[PDB]
């Protein structure tokens, strides 16, 4: 899951965001996981505006899975707002179990929608709006570590915003997420010195961004086609293999590519210079 790096940073539940589950009447489930579901739903008067917004709601494992539930809506608490992420709007943590609500997001996630079928001018946008989510992220310390466009929503008009399925997501049956220990990783997503020495920075994501750009130029080809995950996979990253431009990506967004795909972190770019560099 997403934690928090050491700009400037500097965690308990403020009750503030308390919501009473009173006003929520569930719809159809979303999204299903190891641990949890995600859900449609309709919420019943959530700040003085007093509206009735659609939203998603996820929930949950014995305490060994409350902890991280909390600590999930402990760091979307520390954020605040960003129109080109998934926002939490409330929670109920009394009376029952933790829910967590979120904004809704109706066209869904953007590798089906990639797959579903839109035009350059499409892609320009749906890559500008993820890179604004992450320098956010980023501008808080937040790393991520599963930025890919399974994990990109729609919402309305089309508009990109980064979330996280995490509890809510099928990790076990997705052929994506390598076996490593305990835990399960989307190898190939991760930059290298993930995969090999468990470091994990804003840096690293970045690497994860330049393979969502791949994701997006390419209509939702899975990467490295073909390519099966072993002992060749590594050497090739350990060499310094990269896939080859995509059919849609005009050359420019190619060396965006590659810039977050330099072998060391400390070269790749940033989400604001990649975020500029789409400005022109
Ligand atoms: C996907 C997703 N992500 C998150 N993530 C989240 O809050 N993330 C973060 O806080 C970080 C810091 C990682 C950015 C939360 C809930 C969630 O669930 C949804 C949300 C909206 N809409 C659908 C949905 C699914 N299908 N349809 C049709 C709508 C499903
Ligand atoms: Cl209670
Ligand atoms: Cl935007
Ligand atoms: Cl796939
Ligand atoms: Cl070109
Ligand atoms: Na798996």
């Amino acid at each position: 899951r997403w934690k928090i790096i050491e700009s400037y940073t500097f965690l308990p539940y403020n009750e503030k965001w308390e919501f009473p589950r009173n006003n929520l009447q569930f719809g159809k489930t979303l999204g299903a996981g190891a641990f949890g579901k995600v859900v449609e739903a309709t919420a019943f008067g959530l700040g003085k505006e007093d509206a009735v917004l659609k939203v998603a709601v996820k929930m949950l494992a014995h305490a060994d899975e409350k902890e991280a539930l909390m600590s999930e809506l402990k760091i979307m608490s520390h954020l605040g707002q960003h129109e080109n992420i998934v926002n939490l709007l409330g929670a109920c943590t009394h009376g029952g179990p933790v829910l967590v609500i979120t904004e809704y997001c109706c066209y869904g996630d953007l590798l089906n929608f990639l797959r579903r079928k839109l035009s350059s001018r499409d892609l320009l946008h749906f890559s500008s709006q993820v890179a604004q989510g992450m320098a956010f992220l980023a501008s808080k310390n937040c790393i991520h570590r599963d930025v890919a466009a399974r994990n990109v929503l729609l919402t309305n008009g089309h508009v990109a915003k980064i979330g996280d399925f995490g509890l809510a997501r099928d990790i076990m049956n997705d052929s994506n997420y390598i076996v490593k220990g305990n835990a399960r990783l989307p190898v190939k997503w991760m930059a290298p010195e993930s995969i090999f020495d468990c470091v994990y920075t804003v840096q690293s994501d970045v690497w994860s961004y330049g393979i969502l750009l791949w994701e997006i130029f390419s209509l939702g080809l899975n990467p490295y086609p073909g390519i099966l995950v072993n002992s060749k996979f590594y050497k090739l990253v350990k060499d310094g293999y990269q896939m080859a431009q995509p059919a849609f990506a005009p050359k420019n967004i190619y060396s965006i590519m590659q810039a977050c795909w330099a072998l060391e972190p400390t070269h790749r770019p940033t989400f604001q210079q990649i975020c500029s560099f789409l400005q022109e």
